[PDB]
């Protein structure tokens, strides 16, 4: 009974956290908490369904929060079976009340629900990987169809540092589920930065859409949630439904609905403590650019400047090679090892006290994650001191008339980011060519913070 379009929802949830204790709570108390969160999510699910939604994603850790060790978490966990068990928790019919409730919300509102809860998998002592305390504990995405049937279960593969209360699956779980409105894949938060499963789902299973529960700490200039999540969508050419936690206190905010060509809806709010429901109609099999050769253009030309005054700047603990942008227009090129970044630009006007720089990085990131990068970035320097180029910067005043950025990337996996002052996306104000140029389509609707090509060489990790 296939459909050409569908309405997506994502909910940015202000989580109710458990009270702290020095000793593990009872299963009855842990449920109490989870139900209070569930009461809220029910609000979002009811509303979204009442607005035509076919699926809704809720965030990671949205039901019990993120402050845990292995034991304090345990009473919140449930044993979550393989969808292949072929089971509708609402109907049948106890020891899995969270799953029952989720299944009922999906059924009573006739809507796919996607949530993050915790799975426990008690293991045998024969299993050499079995933890001393007798069980695996996984961070677990679950999906329920509009019948309430469990159709997907993904265990998070790439844990962030601090997630000591969870285990890493022995093997990467490549999890999909199909619908009348397309083929979906799923992964969680920090997974987006790695090859398994996120890349494989797209490259090898050809999913139309990704659902993506998350709790994401915003790190400028390149990893604000909305900024990076939408760029991934665009780079991998998929619909992308990012449901983030709302917790400004920890720089967590940035949910949205992204299509290959543009953001469709986004929310970023650091000023209040209320959550947010987003909606947008999408195409089941979404329209996208044909395959991009990212090095094609940048390798066909000679350097746009030389005798450069280059310098080192620290962008998120990585040492880039920069060059100041002097004119109100200009063309520059900057290299580092195998990467050459080419920028042509023209500003709307020169804001006197705002410096921009074009930067190149080719190397291994190591802080709070070990992964290999290649990056071209135009960015606004925090201050007029060039030692601050690469440091986090909230706001700007310099609009741009045009830009065109490209690099000699040795990866086919590059993600085009653009971010405007006050952490605003620039939907449909740019596009990517077949040969790897990221170029403006018009004058920017606001001041620019960065325009970046975020490359990623998964093998060199
Ligand atoms: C619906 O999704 C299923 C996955 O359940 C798709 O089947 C996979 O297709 C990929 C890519 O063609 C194959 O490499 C896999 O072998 C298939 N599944 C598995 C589990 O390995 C199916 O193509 C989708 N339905 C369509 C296109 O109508
Ligand atoms: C949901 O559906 C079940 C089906 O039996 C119904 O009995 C229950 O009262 C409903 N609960 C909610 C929260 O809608
Ligand atoms: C991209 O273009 C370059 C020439 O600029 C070529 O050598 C390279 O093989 C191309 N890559 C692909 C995947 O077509
Ligand atoms: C470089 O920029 C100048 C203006 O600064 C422009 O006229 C020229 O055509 C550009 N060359 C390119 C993009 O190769
Ligand atoms: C935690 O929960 C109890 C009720 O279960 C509430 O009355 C109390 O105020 C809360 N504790 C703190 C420190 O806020």
């Amino acid at each position: 009974d296939k459909q050409d379009t569908f309405i997506a929802a994502v909910y940015e949830h202000a989580a109710i956290l458990p009270n702290a204790t020095l000793t593990p709570v009872s299963r009855e108390e842990a449920l109490a908490l989870m139900n209070r969160n569930l009461d809220i999510l029910e609000g979002a699910i009811t509303s979204a369904a009442d607005q035509g939604a076919h699926i809704i994603v809720t965030p990671e850790d949205a039901i019990y929060g993120w402050n845990f060790n292995r034991d304090s978490l345990y009473p919140y966990l449930e044993d979550i079976p393989d969808p292949e068990v072929n089971w509708i928790p609402c109907n049948n019919r106890g020891q899995t009340p969270v799953q029952e409730r989720l299944s009922c919300l999906a059924k009573n509102n006739s809507i796919y629900v996607v949530a993050n809860i915790g799975d426990k998998k008690p293991c045998d002592t024969s299993d050499p990987q079995c933890p001393p305390d007798g069980r695996y504990q996984y961070n677990t995405d679950v999906v329920f169809d509009s019948q309430g049937k469990l159709v997907a279960r993904y265990h998070k593969q790439n844990l962030f540092m601090g997630e000591n209360q969870f285990n890493v699956p022995k093997e990467p779980e490549i999890v999909t589920f199909n619908t009348t409105f397309g083929s979906f894949g799923i992964f969680t938060c920090f997974d987006i930065l790695f090859h398994d499963p996120a890349v494989t789902l797209v490259k090898d299973f050809h999913v139309d859409t990704i659902v993506f529960p998350t709790a994401w700490m915003n790190v400028l200039p390149h990893l604000s949630a909305v900024e990076f999540h939408s760029a991934w969508a665009m780079g991998m050419r998929v619909n992308f439904l990012a449901s983030n936690i709302h917790y400004p206190s920890k720089k967590m905010t940035g949910s949205g609905i992204y299509a290959p060509n543009s953001s469709r809806a986004f929310h970023y709010d650091m000023k209040t403590e209320e959550g947010k429901l987003l909606l947008s109609q999408l195409d089941s099999h979404p329209s996208h650019s044909a395959v991009v050769n990212w090095t094609s253009y940048a390798s066909s030309i000679e350097a746009l400047s030389s005798g450069n005054k280059e310098f080192k700047g620290t962008v998120f603990f990585d040492e880039f090679t920069f060059v100041k942008l002097t004119g109100v227009a200009g063309n520059y090129t900057v290299c580092q090892k195998d990467l050459c970044c080419h920028l042509s630009y023209k500003m709307s006007e020169n804001i006197p006290n705002e410096v921009y720089a074009l930067g190149a990085f080719d190397g291994l990131h190591t802080v709070e994650g070990r992964y290999y990068l290649q990056i071209c970035t135009l960015l606004k320097c925090k201050t007029t001191n060039l030692n601050t180029c690469g440091d986090s910067a909230e706001t700007a005043s310099t609009r741009f008339e045009m830009f065109s950025l490209s690099g000699t990337f040795g990866t086919q996996y590059v993600f085009p980011e653009v971010l405007l002052s006050e952490n605003q996306l620039a939907p449909g104000e740019f596009q990517v060519s077949t040969d790897g140029r990221l170029f403006s389509l018009k004058p920017t609707s606001g001041p620019v913070l960065t325009v970046t090509l975020f490359g990623r060489l998964y093998e060199k990790d």
